[PDB]
């Protein structure tokens, strides 16, 4: 739909009836199709078909058949308890989904790509979707194009970053009148857009683990049900008793709300993270951040502050006595609303008497090449009152000399002093900037170096120290030379193994064997003189060795690296494209925020893992107890008691998402074989405890075994199962022994209340025909505590360079060699 | 670590004693006497 | 000669199908490599001779 | 008697020597590059 779907001259050319700057009277627009068309607003706030949706399903059908086959509404004892359990599961699921969907949207709101349109006044900006179609737009150097459309008549070329919706990853340089694609970035440019198709033709991992776990649990429940049905067939049980058995085992076996409570834990953790100034794009980024082993962070803005200190410019040069300040400030963009960190320090340190007032007047800029990362060099051409074209150049100290090597070519008197001074200021931890000037058509003097300095953030050193205890390995990425990077590493205690990116082999190699360039990249404390492509190459290499890499991105240059990284982190002050391509967007600066978010994500993952182990352990426990007891002895717990056991497993679990869970000291990952081993062993231990409990009463009579004065088997088993099952959470939510960390008051209270309810059930026996002695419950508590201790001890006991053989090194060498020979041949002699 | 492993051993012994007393339907007082004796002998009070 | 409008997504989905598409061009290496970059086919192009 | 009875060169395989060689070599190449020709 182009012409008949909301597009013609009056939303196209009537846009360009005013000047560039101005817009008035969004009049009667007749249609606001802007808010992610029919995606979030699709069937708005139904809020009642989610409730009934939880009442329909495989297990819910089994429960409905159970509640119907209880002689209908004859008596409110079996029907009442079964419908109560079904209602409780439905309500808990609905509340959890509501909480998880009402808090992931609050993170979406605080991260929407706000869009700027300039009207008569200095209009701030327009919130993303509520912008009228057929309206002007200002896409400015790394902003996600809010609305699809075409360019405005003004002449300028913007390099739109594509391959998000198209194929080519290179410069897709639409110039004038072409189709500008929405939800795409702009690498560089300054153009205006006319809106067309404002919402038309816009062309995790824990969930899969949960799905697999649920499938295996279903398999286990089916196996148990098969045992029960076979053993009932051999005994010729009436169909009603078989149905009661299968209902009990269906209730205990399949966890109704495992993925729901896992998503609730993720959502609560994401909300807590966003409270800590760390907004998560996709809910799956929590696990990815918890799993990262290497954090490749840019030095500027993360490991150090963006404000620079200037210390005595090196004005020791030839004829040029003081021109450093004047010519360097000549190359200032002076916008004061889009200038970078480098530009500010020149203006703040312009306390110069002779000509600093007269140097900013009449020096009209003709050409201003922006700072190119591949060149590390800003070049400006301006006018002067003398009439000359002073082409200022400013960049890395060596690159300025590489620029001035043509005229006045490398005199030994000045070049040696220049290199010695830049090395000396590297030793002093000073960022240096060189400047060269062009008076005439054949003059090229070298002015000198400018010793800027940006100190590390006051919390950076201890943050890096603690990051080594967390299992991370921080790899700094500097565009600076090797000397400055190495001195910064010495200052930060980051270790001094800094390799120049181009020399090492990131990209076009230097005939370094491929098996060892990967080894150097893996064991490297940093990378100096890094270009945008080297970031992606570093991420690609580090993942081959088997790591999970977290990249600190900022700006549109490192968007592909952010996408390729397992956890792309958009640091403070990033552009719209950088945070759109990242996984976690930060609203606080420094590495301290990143490390705090890492610790929080590890805590959230610990909560998730502890709950999963809890759920499947008690599932295995209670299924291999009840199924075995039915098979061997044609007996099972009373249906009301087993329903209440299931309920108690949905009360002590709506609190796991809110507790003081500790964080692992090493990167944490889904070790599914170890998870299943631990859970099967815990369930087997619990089942052995329960079987001992019941075989005591077989051995010494109904009221003579684990019970002392009087009791009944069913309520005693109820109490033992409830205690040993709910107390299992205290050992899964710990690092080592269960007494290491103190559980939160909420979890402890919710579990102690359930324990009190189970004890009252046993003492007064209000679902069976007899009560239990007050000393029998004491003995059951003692035995359950012993089982808890042995189970926790089992859980605690089992809780705990070239990275390649000949095959791996050969493979990496072959990969790098084939890349190099492809380049070599492609050169075609 | 040694104390933790010794605690594990004492808990295992106490579990054996309590299970074997449950099968014999020992009165709670005798079970408590047994567990007191084994607690006294098992955990070293002043090793560290 | 531009690629067919369905070629890029076809090559993307062919990687999920287990295939590995090997282009054969009579062109020089540079044109083939640029076409591979356009199509998302990966850039390891070797002159046959 | 039981207590008494039970009472009682390059130090590396290929892996260890390779690891130490790699460590020293990476130190040297880091210094070499840091010199920056
Ligand atoms: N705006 C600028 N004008 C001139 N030189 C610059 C500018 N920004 C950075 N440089 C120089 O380029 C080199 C590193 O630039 P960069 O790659 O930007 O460091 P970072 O990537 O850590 O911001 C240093 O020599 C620095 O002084
Ligand atoms: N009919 C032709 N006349 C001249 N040059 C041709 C002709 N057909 C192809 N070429 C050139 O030969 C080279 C490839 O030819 P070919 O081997 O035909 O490509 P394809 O095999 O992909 O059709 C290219 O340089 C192409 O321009
Ligand atoms: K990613
Ligand atoms: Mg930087």
């Amino acid at each position: 739909e182009a012409t008949p779907g909301g597009g013609r001259v009056v939303p196209e050319d009537m846009l360009q009836t005013d000047t560039r700057v101005g817009l008035t009277s969004e009049e009667v627009v007749q249609r606001r199709r802007k808010y992610g068309l029919n995606q979030m607003k699709e069937e708005k706030e139904n809020h009642f078909l989610k409730f009934l949706g939880f009442f329909v399903g495989p297990i819910q059908f089994v429960m409905e058949g159970a509640a119907v086959l209880a002689a209908g509404l004859e008596d409110w004892v079996d029907f009442g308890v079964i419908c109560g359990l079904l209602l409780l599961n439905a309500v808990v699921g609905f509340v959890q989904e509501f909480q998880a969907g009402s808090i992931v949207d609050e993170l979406k709101k605080t991260l929407a790509l706000k869009a700027v349109v300039l009207r008569d006044g200095t209009l701030k900006e327009i919130e993303a979707p509520e912008v009228v179609p057929g309206d002007i737009l200002q896409v400015e150097e790394g902003t996600i194009i809010p609305a699809d459309g075409r360019i405005v008549t003004d002449d300028a070329f913007l390099q739109v970053d594509q391959s998000a919706l198209t194929g080519e990853s290179l410069a897709v340089d639409k110039h004038k009148g072409d189709q500008v694609f929405a939800s795409s970035a702009v690498k560089r440019g300054e153009a205006f857009v006319v809106i067309t198709a404002t919402g038309d033709n816009t062309f995790g991992h824990f969930t899969e683990v949960l799905n697999g776990i649920g499938t295996i649990l279903l398999i286990l429940v089916i196996f148990t049900l098969l045992i029960v049905w076979v053993s009932s067939f051999y005994r010729s049980n009436p169909i009603v008793q078989i149905l009661e058995f299968t209902l009990a085992i269906t209730i205990i076996g399949v966890p109704v709300g495992l993925p729901a409570v896992v998503t609730t834990t993720m959502a609560v953790g994401a909300a807590y993270l966003a409270k800590k100034k760390a907004i998560v794009q996709k809910l799956s980024a929590i696990e990815s951040l918890a799993g990262v082993e290497i954090l490749c962070s840019d030095k500027t803005g993360t490991l150090t502050k963006n404000k620079l200190s200037l210390h005595d410019p090196y004005t020791v040069a030839g004829v040029d006595p003081e021109d450093l300040m004047l010519t360097a400030c000549l190359a200032a963009s002076r916008k004061k609303k889009g200038i970078d960190a480098i530009d500010k320090a020149f203006l703040k340190s312009l306390k110069y008497y002779p000509r600093a007032k007269s140097v900013l007047s009449k020096y009209k800029v003709l050409q201003f090449h922006p700072f190119d990362p591949v060149s590390k060099k800003v070049v400006a051409v301006v006018e002067s009152p003398q009439g000359e074209r002073i082409t200022c150049v400013k960049g890395a100290p060596l690159f300025v000399l590489k620029t001035v090597e043509e005229d006045h070519p490398i005199p030994e008197e000045v070049d040696q002093a220049y290199k010695n001074k830049v090395a000396e200021f590297a030793t002093r931890g000073f960022r240096s900037l060189g400047v060269a000037r062009k008076r005439g058509e054949g003059s090229w003097e070298i002015l000198g170096i400018m010793p800027c300095m940006d100190p590390p953030r006051h919390d950076t050193y201890k943050t890096v120290c603690e990051a080594k205890t967390l299992g991370l390995s921080i790899k700094m990425l500097t565009g600076d030379a090797v000397g400055i990077a190495r001195e910064t590493s010495r200052q930060l205690g980051l270790g001094t193994n800094i390799y120049n990116a181009e020399r090492l082999g990131l990209g076009g190699g230097g005939d370094m064997p491929g098996s060892e360039v990967y080894d150097f990249v893996e064991a490297a404390d940093g990378f100096a003189e890094v270009f945008p492509q080297h970031k992606y190459n570093v991420v690609e290499i580090l993942q081959q060795r088997g790591y999970l890499v977290a990249m600190t991105g900022d700006g549109v240059n490192d968007a592909p690296s952010l996408k390729k990284a397992d956890t792309g982190i958009a640091v403070e002050g990033s552009s719209d494209a950088a945070r759109s391509a990242a996984d976690i967007v930060f609203l606080a600066p420094g590495l301290g925020a990143i490390i705090d978010a890492l610790k929080t994500s590890r805590q959230i993952f610990h909560r998730m893992y502890a709950y999963v182990v809890y759920r499947i352990a008690l599932s295995i426990h209670l299924e291999i107890f009840l199924g075995l007891w039915i098979a061997i002895l044609n007996r099972s717990l009373n249906i009301e008691l087993v329903v209440f056991i299931a309920i108690f497993a949905d009360v002590a679990t709506l609190a796991i998402a809110y507790d003081n869970a500790p964080y692992s000291q090493t990167p944490v990952k889904w070790n599914l074989p170890k998870l299943w081993g631990m859970s099967v062993l815990l369930g087997v231990v619990l089942a052995v405890g329960t079987w001992i409990t019941v075989t005591t009463m077989y051995a010494q009579g109904e009221n003579g075994g684990i019970v002392q004065n009087f009791g009944n088997m069913d309520e005693v088993l109820f109490l033992q199962i409830s205690l040993t099952e709910n107390w299992l959470i205290f050992i899964t939510r710990a690092n080592g022994p269960f007494w290491s960390s103190i559980p939160s008051w909420q979890l402890s209270g919710a579990i102690f209340l359930v324990d009190i309810l189970a004890t009252c059930f046993t003492i007064w026996g209000w679902f069976e025909h007899s009560d239990t002695s007050i000393v029998a419950v004491v003995r059951i508590w003692i035995f359950s505590f012993g089982i808890f201790c042995i189970m926790g001890g089992v859980y605690y006991i089992l809780q705990d360079s070239p990275k390649g053989n000949q095959k791996q090194r050969s493979l990496e060498d072959f990969v790098v060699s084939l890349q190099r020979v492809s380049t070599q041949h492609e050169k075609s002699q």
